[PDB]
């Protein structure tokens, strides 16, 4: 419905968002600091390690990628309304 | 010294820009759960945020594309002493 | 002022001196990412580390206890009408 | 094995306990900021976070506790050896 409301749903599902991902993150490291201590890591395991982030990056920058086409909208909507009032 | 104590270095400062970078996302996290909190977030702290995550990635990106060169390095090596003896 | 408007500020204090409290354990966990790394951490290393745990958790429960005064009095006022009321 | 691999056995779980008391605080403080954005956050809800506080220290002491006796024995072998040859 109105801009705001909308706008809203797209900032929250943003933080949501970021939340899973930091959460990825933790995980990763996790593993990381399991196999580290308990034996040591392989350069094929940190390859792995290194293959995941740029993974986990890339399924954020789908959601970045989304909440910044439609609040591209709303503001091209704005901008619209703007010119014709001024 | 041997290529095994100093992949483990290597592995090392992937473990601490990790650590680093997850902080940053933490903060990042906060900062947006505070101004929401004081009144609302507009789409221009959204694009802000947006804009730090990629500042935030970069950065983690130097820090990997460098580990992977000085694995690749010893990646090539290896195939040397490979290829001499095969 | 008003009931709910007091408690808000409780929370959103709450809020931030947990916020903080975070911070403070991953300062602790980088310093000590820090030396191990290095160096190793020493017996007596630990033993700081360990003792400024404590500290940390008791500067969080004063402000616990602080907003858990507050609450107490809020809720016993309301008691308070809810008799006379009913 | 020696009384230094055993050492650094033990501080490795700190720096692991840590690590994971540092997450359900990072939970704790976004399942507060979930609330506040979906609605606010009541005093119940605000009791139940202050809780699992202690329930989430109360584990880490577990842990530390732990941590301490062994240290404390390996403190008091050493003694008993340093009164042997004085």
């Amino acid at each position: 419905m109105a801009p705001a409301d909308y706008f809203r749903v797209l900032v929250q599902q943003f933080e949501v968002q970021l939340q899973q991902y930091r959460q990825q993150i933790e995980e990763l490291e996790n593993h990381l600091a399991t196999q580290a201590n308990n034996s040591h890591i392989t350069p094929q395991d940190l390859s792995m390690a290194m293959q995941k982030i740029y993974q986990t990056f890339v399924a954020l920058a789908a959601q970045l990628q989304s909440i910044h086409e439609n609040v591209k909208v709303l503001k091209e909507q704005y901008l619209s309304y703007r010119k014709m009032f001024l």
